[PDB]
């Protein structure tokens, strides 16, 4: 476990013939709301666009998942609400141990007056990405789909 | 845009105050058969454990993602199946561009006699994840969360 790089929000390290890349953990709010689902947008330097991504991001020193779930959800919409654990997933295992935690969010209050607010049927989000007319990162997708197996009833 | 290193699956780069990690795209495939669905499980040093994860791997050179669905779905599983392209989302746009192009198969047929396979009923795996019991890549919920909601009818 050698470490070539030690950054801000990564370290890149090499153990024997495996490069990896250890990530802070990180939380993603799925929202809805009189049937639109709370996507974000902004713009990503690591792949020159702006995907459909909902409320997420890094777990601060001192916090857990829910609260830094309740934080990014307010720091980037200015909404709070009642959240409940879904589950966990490893962005991409075969080289990083970054590790998104999953909540949903009810009865949504706004709290607070670089980062776009896009509420939108998750049903036309599927269908512009199906045109290719807008990317999704994991959390945006799994938004979605999450949606279409559990919130239409 | 500064290359700090340059290796065999990724790339650590710097863009003015962001870190980013170039990475070749990648394909996952979704198959499901008498109401079981197709993981795979394999020790991934990168979180020193064995998430639940469904046939994936990355494009090779002179490969489009179709093909690589084929390729890694024999590969892994010695199986052949009709390919649909279903959606692509990008694992973390906030430091990586690795983008993985999601398939499902059909009519599956055994075309040969590291990786475990692990036929399992959606249902159960969201069970066994629930108590805790086994973990998620992106690509393992991502075909739990899709036969939710598109494959029970
Ligand atoms: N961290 C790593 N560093 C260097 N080489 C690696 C690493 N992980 C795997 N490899 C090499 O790459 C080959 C595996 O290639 P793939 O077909 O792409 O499959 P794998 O990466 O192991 O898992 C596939 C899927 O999970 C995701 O994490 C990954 O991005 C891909 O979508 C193996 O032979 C192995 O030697
Ligand atoms: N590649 C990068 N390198 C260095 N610093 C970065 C990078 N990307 C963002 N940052 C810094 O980190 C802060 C953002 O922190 P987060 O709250 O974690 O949100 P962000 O990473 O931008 O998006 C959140 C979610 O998308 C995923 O890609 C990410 O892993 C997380 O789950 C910003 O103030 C910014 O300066
Ligand atoms: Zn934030
Ligand atoms: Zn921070
Ligand atoms: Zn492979
Ligand atoms: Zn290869």
């Amino acid at each position: 476990r050698t470490y070539l790089y030690r950054g801000r929000i990564l370290n890149l390290a090499l153990e024997g013939r495996y490069e990896i890349v250890e990530h802070k953990p990180a939380v993603a709010v799925i929202a809805l709301r009189e049937g639109r689902m709370l996507f974000v947008r902004q713009m990503r330097p690591a792949v020159g666009l702006a995907p459909l991504e909902i409320p997420a991001g890094l777990i601060e020193p001192g916090e857990d998942p829910l609260e830094a779930a309740r934080r990014e959800l307010a720091e980037e919409t200015g909404l709070s609400g009642d959240l409940t654990y879904l589950f966990s997933y490893f962005v991409s295992p075969g080289f990083t141990d970054e590790k998104t935690h999953v909540f949903l969010a009810e009865n949504l209050k706004e709290v607070e007056a670089a980062i776009e607010v896009v509420w939108m049927r998750p049903e036309e989000a599927l269908e512009r990405h199906q045109r290719g007319e807008v990317e999704f990162s994991a959390t945006g997708l799994v938004g979605v789909l999450y949606y279409h197996a559990f919130l239409r009833g």
